[PDB]
This record gives C-alpha cells, sequence and structure tokens, in this order.
C-alpha cells in the first residue's frame, strides 16, 4: 500500500536520472514518469497522446485527469531532466508544441464551461488551468494567442465568484479562481521578443473591465473571501510592474484611452492600499502595493527635463493622497481587538510598520517638505478626534510614528512642524490614555534630538516627556531617547544637569525600573555627570554610583554563591561599565580631574575581591573587564596611573578571554608612549607565557575544550599585531611556540579558532619580512605551516571552512614566494598520500594552480580540490 508509492517513486528516479542505462499519489507519480519518458524522445508525440486520452478509448474524467497530469508533467520535467540533448534546444523544440496545448486546453475549457460542475470536473479545471499556467512559465509564449485563453480564464473566474454571493466560496470553487489569476500573472509577466504597447494595453484592460466589478463588490465589505481580492490585486500589481513604460508613457500621452487605464490602474492600487482593516488579520491587500509606490516614484525620478514636469504635475498630488492612506494604514490595534492577534501577526504588523515607513520616505522625496504640512494635518484631526472621545489613542499614535518616520530628513531647520508636534507631544495627557501612545512619543522625541540640538528652546518640555517616560513602563522608549538626548546637544543641556540627575536617581529609587534600562540610564546619567561643577560632583557620586559599589560588598561579605548574587553582581558591574562608557570630563568650571579615576583608585580591591569570588564563572570577569574597557575607550590619554594597577589585576587574574581582551585593549591604548610602552611589554609577556600554560594541558581534550580561549587569543593577537608593528621587534617572546599552537589552531573544528588562526599566521607573515628575528621563525616553520594548510584542506577541517585557508597561501605568496614555491612543490609532489583519493596529475595541476596566484581564483581552487581529496560527489 504505502510502499507502493516508493516502488513508483523509484522508478521515477531511475527514468529520469539513468537513461544511459538503458538503451492516486500513485497515478500522479506515474503520470509524471510517463512525462519524463515523452520528453525523452526526440522524434508529435504530444498530439498524439492529448488525441489518445481525449478519444477517451481507455473513466472518461480520470482519462482526462491522466492526460492533464501528463501534460503539465512534460515542461516541468525538461527542466530538471538529465537530457542527452542540449538543453535550449530542448526548449526551442517543446516552443512547437506549447500552441498546440494551449489551445486543447483552451477547447477543453470551453467545453466544460457550457456543463455543470462536480467536484472531479473541479480538480480537472483547475489542473488544465495550472497545466497552461506551468506550460507558459517555463516555456516562453507570444501574448497575441494568450489574449483568447485570458478570456476564458476571466469567464472561468466569474463562474466560480458570482454563484457564491448571497458569501464564501467553496473553496474548491476558489482554488479554481486562485489558479485562474495566477496563470494570468504568469501570462503578463511573460517575456516577450518584441513589447508591443497595444496587446500588453488589451490584456490589462481586459483584466480591469473583469475584475473591477468583483474589486468593487468586495472592498467595501470585510469580505471573508481574501484570496480573490489579493489575487486579483496581485494580477494589476504585477501587471504594472512587468510593463511600467506604457504607464508612465500613458501618464504623458494625449490618448484618452491610455490615459484613461492609468488612472482607473492606479485607482484600483490606491483601493488595494487603503482597504478597511488593520494589516494582516482583517486585511491582506496593502503590502503589495507599496513595493508599486517605491516603484514609481524612483522611476519618476530616473526618467526626468520636458514632460517630466508634466509627470510631476500628476505624481505629486498622488503621492499626498498616498501619504494619508498610510497614516490611517499605521494604526495599531486597541487594547480590545489586539486580543484576536497571535504573535505571528504582530510581528509581522511591525515588519509591515517598518516598510510604511519607507514608503513614508519615498513620499518625503516625492512632497518635499509639503509631507510634513499632511502629517501636521492629520496629527491636529487626531487631537480633535481625542477631544471628543477621551478613549482613541490610535490615531495619535498613528500621526506620531509617522513624524517619526520622516524625522532624518529634515535635520534641524528650517521645520516649522516639528515645534508644532514638540507642543502636541507635551499637550497629550499621557495618565488618561494607552501607555504605547507615550512609548512612541518617547521614540520619536528620540528621532528628534538633533532638531533639539539645532534648536535650544525645545529642550525642556522634552525632558520633562523623557522623565515622565522613565517614571513608565515605557522606559526603554525613554531611555533610549534620553541616550539619544545626551549623544547630542550635550552642551545646551547644561543648565538642566541637576534636576536631571535628580530625577534619574529619583527613577533608580523606586524598584520598577527593568534591569537594562538601568543600566542606559546609567549611561544617560554619566553623559550628564559629565557636565557637572567639580565641588557637585561627589554629591551623585555618593547617591548614584556608591549604592552599586554598596551592594557588590554585601555580596563579598555573604559570600554569595546563589544565581540572584550571580544576576545581581553583573547587574551592579553593568551599570558601572556603562557609567564609566559616558562620564567625561573634558567638553569643549570643568573639574580637573576626572572622576571615573577616582572612582577606580577607590574601587579596585572590590573588583579584585570580585574576581576571586566569580573566577568560577566567567561571565563576572567579562562583567568586570568590560566595566574596565569601557573606562579605557572613555578616558583613553588619561587613564595612565590607574594602568599600573590595571596590570597587577590582570595578572591577578591570570593567576580566561575577558582577561585577554582588556590585555589587547590595553595594550593597543597604551604602548605608543611614555613609559607605557616597558608596562604594555612586560604585561604582553605575562599574557602569552600563561596562555602557554593553559595550552599545557591536553590536545585531545583542551583542542575541543579550550577552543573559545584560543579564538580570543589569536583574534587578539591579530589586532594588537596588526596595531602596533613594533610588538615584533621585542625579542623576548617565544614566536616558535605561538606558531605551533596557531598551526595547532587550524586544525580545530571551531569556526573562530580556524578563523583567527589563519589570519594571525597572514598577519605574522606579513610582519615577518620586516624583521630577521621573525623571519628566522617564519623560515623555521614555513614548512610545517604550509603541510597544516594543505592537511586541513585535503581532509582535516570541514568542507565549509576550506575558504578560510586561501588568505594564508597569500601572504606566503607575498612575503615569500620562492619558499612557498619550494615548500609547496616538495610537500606535494613528495608525499605518496597527502590523502589517498585524489589523482597525481590533479593533484599537481591543482598544486601549480596554487604557486601562481587573486583570492577568489584560490578559493575556486582550493575547494575544488578539496572536493577531490575528501573524494566527494
Amino acid at each position: 500500500q504505502e510502499v507502493q508509492f516508493f516502488g513508483a517513486i523509484t522508478l521515477h528516479s531511475k527514468l529520469m536520472k539513468h537513461w544511459h542505462e538503458v538503451p492516486k499519489i500513485v497515478l500522479n507519480r506515474l503520470c509524471i514518469s510517463l512525462g519524463a519518458y515523452i520528453v525523452h524522445m526526440l522524434g508529435g508525440a504530444i498530439e498524439e497522446v492529448i488525441n489518445t486520452f481525449q478519444n477517451q478509448r481507455m473513466s472518461a474524467d480520470v482519462q482526462l485527469w491522466i492526460m492533464l497530469e501528463v501534460l503539465t508533467a512534460i515542461p516541468e520535467e525538461a527542466q530538471v531532466i538529465h537530457t542527452s540533448v542540449k538543453r535550449v534546444v530542448l526548449r526551442a523544440e517543446i516552443a512547437k508544441r506549447v500552441q498546440l496545448v494551449i489551445h486543447t486546453v483552451e477547447r477543453y475549457l470551453k467545453l466544460q464551461m457550457n456543463r455543470v460542475w462536480d467536484a472531479e470536473a473541479y480538480s480537472n479545471m483547475n489542473r488544465a488551468v495550472k497545466c497552461v499556467g506551468t506550460w507558459i512559465k517555463n516555456i516562453g509564449y507570444t501574448i497575441e494567442g494568450c489574449v483568447t485563453i485570458t478570456a476564458v480564464l476571466l469567464e472561468v473566474v466569474h463562474k466560480c465568484y458570482w454563484p457564491c454571493i448571497h458569501g464564501c466560496m467553496t473553496a474548491d470553487e476558489n482554488e479554481l479562481a486562485e489558479s485562474c489569476l495566477k496563470t494570468m500573472v504568469n501570462i503578463i509577466i511573460q517575456p516577450d521578443c518584441h513589447n508591443y504597447p497595444k496587446t500588453a494595453f488589451v490584456l490589462i484592460k481586459m483584466f480591469l473591465d473583469s475584475l473591477s466589478e468583483i474589486t468593487k463588490t468586495e472592498w467595501k465589505r470585510e469580505n471573508d473571501n481574501e484570496d480573490i481580492i489579493v489575487h486579483i490585486y496581485m494580477l494589476f500589481v504585477s501587471s504594472v510592474e512587468r510593463h511600467s513604460t506604457l504607464l508612465l508613457s500613458g501618464i504623458t500621452s494625449a490618448d484618452p484611452e491610455l490615459s484613461i487605464l492609468v488612472h482607473r490602474i492606479v485607482q484600483e492600487i490606491l483601493h488595494c492600499t487603503d482597504k478597511p482593516g488593520i494589516y494582516p488579520v482583517e486585511e491582506s491587500c496593502s503590502t503589495m502595493a507599496l513595493a508599486f509606490w517605491y516603484m514609481l516614484q524612483d522611476e519618476v525620478f530616473a526618467m526626468s527635463d520636458e514632460q517630466k514636469h508634466k509627470c510631476w504635475e500628476y505624481i505629486k498630488p498622488l503621492y499626498a493622497h498616498l501619504t494619508r492612506i498610510l497614516v490611517r494604514k499605521s494604526e495599531q490595534p486597541d487594547e480590545k481587538s489586539l486580543a484576536k492577534w497571535s504573535s505571528d501577526d504582530l510581528e509581522c504588523f511591525r515588519c509591515y510598520r517598518q516598510d510604511i515607513s519607507d514608503t513614508f520616505m519615498y513620499c518625503y522625496d516625492v512632497l518635499n517638505d509639503y509631507i510634513l504640512e499632511i502629517l501636521a494635518a492629520m496629527l491636529d484631526e487626531a487631537i480633535a478626534d481625542l477631544q471628543r472621545h477621551p478613549t482613541h489613542w490610535t490615531k495619535l499614535e498613528a500621526c506620531i510614528y509617522s513624524f517619526q518616520s520622516v524625522a532624518e530628513h529634515f535635520g534641524g531647520e528650517e521645520k516649522r512642524q516639528i515645534p508644532r508636534l514638540m507642543r502636541v507631544l507635551a499637550e497629550i495627557p499621557y495618565e488618561k490614555l494607552n501607555v504605547k501612545l507615550l512609548g512612541t512619543a518617547l521614540e520619536t522625541m528620540g528621532s528628534y534630538c538633533n532638531w533639539l540640538m539645532e534648536n535650544p528652546a525645545y529642550i525642556p518640555p522634552a525632558i520633562n516627556l523623557l522623565v515622565r517616560g522613565l517614571n513608565s513602563s515605557m522606559s526603554a522608549q525613554a531611555t533610549l531617547g534620553l541616550k539619544e538626548l545626551c549623544r547630542d546637544c550635550q552642551l545646551q543641556l547644561k543648565p538642566y544637569a541637576d534636576p536631571l540627575l535628580n530625577a534619574c536617581h529619583a527613577s533608580l529609587n523606586t524598584g520598577r525600573m527593568k534591569n537594562s534600562d538601568s543600566v542606559r540610564l546609567m549611561f544617560s546619567i554619566g553623559k550628564l555627570m559629565s557636565l557637572l561643577r567639580p565641588e557637585e560632583i561627589p554629591k551623585y557620586l555618593d547617591i548614584i554610583v556608591s549604592p552599586c559599589f554598596e551592594e557588590l560588598q554585601a555580596i563579598c561579605q555573604a559570600d554569595s554563591k546563589t544565581p540572584a548574587a550571580r544576576i545581581r553582581t553583573i547587574f551592579r558591574l553593568n551599570m558601572i561599565s556603562t557609567l564609566f562608557s559616558s562620564l567625561n570630563t573634558d567638553v569643549d568650571d570643568q573639574p580637573i580631574v576626572q572622576p571615573v579615576l577616582l572612582v577606580m583608585q577607590r574601587t579596585m580591591p572590590i573588583f579584585k575581591r570580585i574576581a576571586e569570588m566569580w573566577v568560577e564563572e566567567i561571565d563576572v570577569l567579562e562583567a568586570a573587564c568590560s566595566a574596565m574597557k569601557h573606562a579605557i575607550t572613555n578616558l583613553r590619554s588619561s587613564f595612565q596611573p590607574m594602568l599600573q594597577d590595571l596590570c597587577l589585576f590582570i595578572v591577578a587574574s591570570f593567576q580566561c578571554a575577558p582577561t585577554l581582551e582588556i590585555s589587547k585593549t590595553a595594550i593597543v591604548m597604551f604602548f605608543k608612549d611614555e613609559g607605557c610602552k616597558p608596562l604594555m611589554q612586560q604585561l604582553l609577556r605575562e599574557f602569552i607565557q600563561h596562555s602557554f600554560k593553559l595550552f599545557e594541558s591536553t590536545p585531545e581534550q583542551n583542542f575541543s575544550n579550550i577552543s573559545d580561549t584560543m579564538e580570543t587569543f589569536f583574534g587578539c593577537l591579530t589586532q594588537i599585531i596588526k596595531k602596533i608593528p613594533q610588538v615584533l621587534e621585542d625579542k623576548t617572546l617565544a614566536y616558535d611556540r605561538l606558531v605551533f599552537y596557531a598551526q595547532r589552531g587550524m586544525t580545530l573544528p571551531e569556526s573562530g579558532a580556524i578563523r583567527n588562526s589563519i589570519q594571525f599566521l597572514t598577519h605574522f607573515v606579513m610582519q615577518s619580512r620586516n624583521h630577521a628575528h621573525v623571519t628566522e621563525v617564519v623560515l623555521a616553520t614555513g614548512e610545517q605551516t604550509l603541510y597544516t594548510a594543505m592537511m586541513c584542506v585535503g581532509y582535516l577541517t570541514p568542507r565549509s571552512q576550506v575558504d578560510k585557508f586561501a588568505d594564508i597561501l597569500l601572504a606566503m605568496n607575498r612575503k615569500y614566494a620562492a619558499e612557498m614555491a619550494v615548500w609547496m612543490k616538495s610537500l606535494m609532489s613528495t608525499p605518496n598520500f597527502p590523502t589517498q583519493l585524489i589523482t597525481d596529475a590533479d593533484k599537481t595541476r591543482y598544486t601549480a594552480l596554487i604557486i601562481k596566484e587573486n583570492k577568489r581564483l584560490l578559493q575556486q581552487h582550493l575547494s575544488e580540490m578539496a572536493m577531490k581529496t575528501r573524494g566527494l560527489t
């Protein structure tokens, strides 16, 4: 029973794959196999088959179904058949039969239209339309002949849609309609040797004249049959996108029929975009018009003097009308309706809103600053609606979001609509309405921060709104916006420093605010503490920064080891890091001494203690090292006195990846000047030595277990070598050991280790040419390196990781072409088996190809070679 299908499938696979070997579902598979068999013959067979099956010599409907499955399997088979003849020739041959097929299915449909429709007849007509469809898509057909069958298909669509109305279709009838619309789409987007405006125009006019009744009868109601509508609109949109020259010419041309056609189409697309309901729960049409609007605006921009001006005269009011629709379409469901929504629907709506914002951008491209006038008017309408109905928050949120969508273009001036928006944002009660409105208002206020930078006046209501936002559950948006307000127009916020800090501290005392939001707020608080009088700065250091250290000390006293204590410690460390990431005294009076440094000096032993307590957990260490790193990044120049204690701390941490990372940042930052070279060189020596001591762990277990450490290690080493060439001048380090462990690095299965090891070796090879001390090491370990590379490409590494190896070969080429030539020739010709599978001739040829070369070509060669070595298919 179920195995019979496996038998038939075996027959199908055998027939398709091994023609050279020979010199319900089961029925369909059999028909497909018959189709392939008919496709293999060059010497018409299709005519004979069609005649034989239509003659009903062999159930008549079943026979027809078989015929249709054969005919449908015929062209799709040629696209994947392992035919002996040239593919293009095969397609060109079937192109002779396409007309006969179209005629056969045409006559069949014309005959089936009169009779009454059983379910088998539904399935048959469906299979017929689908046959014509796949035939048109796979093989090109002249539209001239496609006209009549298009008319027939239209009639079929109508016969499917009309009897269903009182309402819903039978789904099977719906299926037939969908198939018809889809094959019509296939017909209209077909490539034409000669693009005739007349024929395309005829097809479009047929589409409109036939489907407009349906679209009209279904647009007003929240119709259940979304499929037919969305596929008719699909047909319109697709057809227009396929021939847009016709559309633009139609806008310019004085031919009444063409202009009327264009107007009617654009109207249908407008209705599609302005379909009532919310996407996608109540309506799914609006998504396929956005692309059209994009393309239209772009094409109008590209085609432009002369008649282009006349084009603008048409598309300007059109896009003005479009913007208003988009604002309504950006409306999110209220608290009630959202209950029906699924998570996927909400995400889909979010992406939808992103698309809407993009479309808003294009609308700005068309309308310039007038889009602000439109958005403003709508915002007013929203306010008036609010006055009429104190519950409504949707329209307001939509208008505000719309304003946020265009925030990038304007900059600071001239505006004259941004201030109005600000006043509206300050007017709104927030407390009375939903909080989502408040959150969006916060995001939008954050989007206009540069505008606030250009205008000093409107800052206090903005900061007030942000505080109100910090009070609410939309604190994430409030803090994103606050950070965005601190990054720019920082200097203008100097008078409002202390009150803002009191507000942030107030928000911090309340237990509600989420942990992440507190971190971001710590960024904002640091940036805001930067612009403070030196006498007032310790007060906030004791109020804001101190409770973090107190809590860290409390965990150290309790000895902790509870998960909550872990989360809390990490949290505090994050707040601290982020505070350090923004607190910079130097601006453009100002305190002489940096506060961060002072705090470091006071808190270093707490870092040591926290390091000792959580040596087992890498998370806490990563957090602390993040604090140090953010510190260094902030005050790069003025960090000098604490760096010695930082070296003591790092050494204390050695006695892990984040330690290597902080070491890296420290070296890259300091090694340049002023006695920092001794400290950085010493620290480097320790950094490498301890790593070696860790490497002394067994390769078999450690290699896979300590792969992350290896990746981080070689990454850091790569970046520091790239940053400072003077590092290689030092002869104290054990370069040979490092090399060996890198060659081991290439072996590891993990992608990161491979990439970082290969990169490190590459840059080491690049920097080795300049210094003799390094060139001795390269000459000493070059052959080993090429051997490991070739083993890795050959069998060792995963096949998807072969690409990574070409770079080191290139480095070897540039820095030492002779050595690569001799070493590759030796290591490839001498061995009997780099691997057994690869042929000597092909191997030698590939080797010749590698030493001569581009990274892409070498990647292709290395890949092909790898396939040959592994003996892959």
